[PDB]
């Protein structure tokens, strides 16, 4: 019991790596929102939905992450 | 027993670092869309459904990691 | 319980992995500010409140990798 | 025999590292063929073939280490 | 007990990884004040606040990161 | 004989990771092809073998990483 | 006590992979100095000062990476 | 000698992972050869040979990583 | 002190990963320069000592980690 | 004695790891070297040694690596 614990306390630490994807991902989706409003200020509108978009899957392999850490710490 | 069980878990946790790829790669996908609409709002309806495969594509690098994830968790 | 300690220990260094992540991205968001603005001044009040989002999504990534990393700390 | 399970488990989770490879790749593939049609329109029809190929190619380095993926979990 | 403060250390040079993210980012955010100066010095007043603030917000990151290891350590 | 087994399972999986750099690189010479012909659709048959020749170059390091994971399996 | 000692080593060498962040960091930096220059010689006095500024601050994260990796060594 | 043979074929594996940067290397290489002659066909005859030379001392790095590997699996 | 010895050995492995880090930004330093100069050759004189002390405080960091490399060596 | 042995082999290949920064570097350059010539033919002459330059300076710190390899594996 004390070794499968502790597999689950060093796999929930590792489950956490994955989450620098979506930590840079998330960036490089506003960094192209900034640069396409600032080149082309009237296509904002059209853009920002396709920013909240990106940004939302990108965040959600994160989040798959997240959840087999949760899984590990708890379930 | 307990010496498997626990590999399990902790291969189940190594198999969520390749989850990274598609993080990045989605939001590539995306930064070009935007960037392409920017340049050429004209062109909107054609690249969006090549986003639309692009990420999609992307994603499912992820979900085969994930897979693995939980073929070893369950 | 030497195992599981040590365990929880060695999760939570590993949980830090992640905050390079958002290191990056943060830094991403700042540097298409920084573009955007320079290359139409006029910009600014528009692209900087998307450049908070930017940083406080990107952020949030940090945010739960820290989180894991306490709670084995600690939790 | 604890030893050789455990470390198929554990090797099975590793070997999917790699996939964030095609992850990042197909994406990168996508982007060019959005940014391409974005600028010039008319080449859609000759760079779209090209970014199929190109995910084809970066997808099978995805699918290696999948393969080695199985071949230790079974 | 040696076991446990085996890990403590262990953790502590694990901990400090994560830095990396910082000293890149802390980079990026200086070659965009640069080459935004460079391209338009008039704007350098506006664009200076801004990589003050983004460098902060990306060193945070990796102060986070050292706190963990100090908290192994001490 | 136990773990010696183990250590080649582990180092199979291991081997898989720089299989990575060929998805990514791969990716890399398909996007300049496809940004180069879209700029210049007139240099297509000149840069297509270069793309060919490029990304096998790319793939073979990727070939490399997976012949020593066969290696350690069989 | 061979444990201990043991981890306070292997820990040192952890330490040091941060490092990499300021070697790419402070590359960075000097990129963006020399690209800038280049483009724009008459603002080299305005610029060096923060490519200066840049490397000090990317260099610090090098800094405290090897302070831990000293502190695990003494 | 269980061991040492057991190490020397994790390092074999481990020895690998280098073999990433000539993967990644030889791609940025004859990208730049794609886009100088897209942007400067005339060029083409200068820049092949740059391209040649490029990917051989990329390349050689992963030449080194797999030579490790082979003595421990075999030397 | 078998143990001790080895956690040294695996130590000082492991402290050479960072001199990625200066691989990667002495040739960013580089290709800067040379982009520069392509650009701008009246530039040269001015952004070469430029290129110089970037790749040396690169480099700098990589030597930090063959330095903890060398002291668990010997 | 087996316990020293085989860390000599993992630290030996883990060694390797550091030179996909040569490998990726020395690519840099040329691409550099590509562009810069395909925008500036005429400049071929002032720019091709300072990719010598770049290419040796950055293949030293790859050199480093092995330099730790061989000592491992041998000395
Ligand atoms: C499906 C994947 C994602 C969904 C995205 C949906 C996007 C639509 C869009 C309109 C957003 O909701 C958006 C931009 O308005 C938004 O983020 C809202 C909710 C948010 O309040 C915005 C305005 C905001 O100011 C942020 C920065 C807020 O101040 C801070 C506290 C939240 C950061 C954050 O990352 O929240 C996440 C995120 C929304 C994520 C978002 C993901 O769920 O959700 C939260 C809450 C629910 C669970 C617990 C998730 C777990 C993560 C790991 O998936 O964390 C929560 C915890
Ligand atoms: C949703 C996720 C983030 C929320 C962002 C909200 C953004 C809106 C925006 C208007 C902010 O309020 C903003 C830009 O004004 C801001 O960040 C303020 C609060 C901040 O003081 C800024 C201006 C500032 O000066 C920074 C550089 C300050 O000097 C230093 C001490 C703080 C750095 C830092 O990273 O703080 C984090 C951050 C705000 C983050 C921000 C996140 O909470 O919060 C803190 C506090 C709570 C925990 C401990 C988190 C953990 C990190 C990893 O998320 O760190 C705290 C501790
Ligand atoms: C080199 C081998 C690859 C072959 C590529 C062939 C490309 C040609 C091109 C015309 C395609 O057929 C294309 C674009 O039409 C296509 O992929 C079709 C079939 C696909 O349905 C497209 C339209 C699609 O909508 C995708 C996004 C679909 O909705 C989702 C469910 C599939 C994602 C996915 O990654 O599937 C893969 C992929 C095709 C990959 C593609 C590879 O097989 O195959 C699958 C099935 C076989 C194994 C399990 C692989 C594992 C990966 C990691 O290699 O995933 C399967 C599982
Ligand atoms: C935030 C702290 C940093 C401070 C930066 C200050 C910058 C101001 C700026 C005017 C400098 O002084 C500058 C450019 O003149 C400079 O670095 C001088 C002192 C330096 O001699 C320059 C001209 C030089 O030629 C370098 C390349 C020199 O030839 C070589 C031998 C030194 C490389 C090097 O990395 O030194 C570091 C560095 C200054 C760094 C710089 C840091 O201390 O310090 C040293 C000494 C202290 C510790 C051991 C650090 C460890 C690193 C990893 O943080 O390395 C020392 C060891
Ligand atoms: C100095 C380092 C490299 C030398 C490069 C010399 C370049 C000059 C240039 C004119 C070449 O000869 C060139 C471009 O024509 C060439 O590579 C030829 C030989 C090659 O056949 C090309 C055109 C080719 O078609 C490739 C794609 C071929 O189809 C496939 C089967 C080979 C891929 C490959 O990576 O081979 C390597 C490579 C040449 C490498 C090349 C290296 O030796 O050699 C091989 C053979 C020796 C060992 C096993 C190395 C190990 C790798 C990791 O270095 O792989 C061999 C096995
Ligand atoms: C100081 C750091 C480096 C020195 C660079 C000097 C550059 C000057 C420049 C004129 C070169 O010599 C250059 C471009 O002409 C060159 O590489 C020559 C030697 C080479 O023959 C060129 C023309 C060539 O065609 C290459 C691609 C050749 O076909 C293949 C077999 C060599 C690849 C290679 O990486 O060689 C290395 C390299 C030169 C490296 C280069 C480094 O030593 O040297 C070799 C031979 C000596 C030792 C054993 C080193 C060990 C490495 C890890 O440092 O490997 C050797 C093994």
């Amino acid at each position: 019991m004390q070794l499968v614990l502790a597999a689950k306390y060093i796999g929930a630490g590792i489950s956490t790596i994955g989450l620098l994807g979506a930590g840079i991902g998330i960036a490089i989706v506003f960094a192209a929102l900034i640069n396409g409003v600032s080149r082309n200020p009237s296509i904002k509108d059209t853009v920002f939905p396709m920013a909240i978009l990106g940004f939302a899957l990108s965040e959600a392999t994160g989040l798959f992450c997240l959840m087999v850490s949760f899984l590990l710490l708890f379930g």
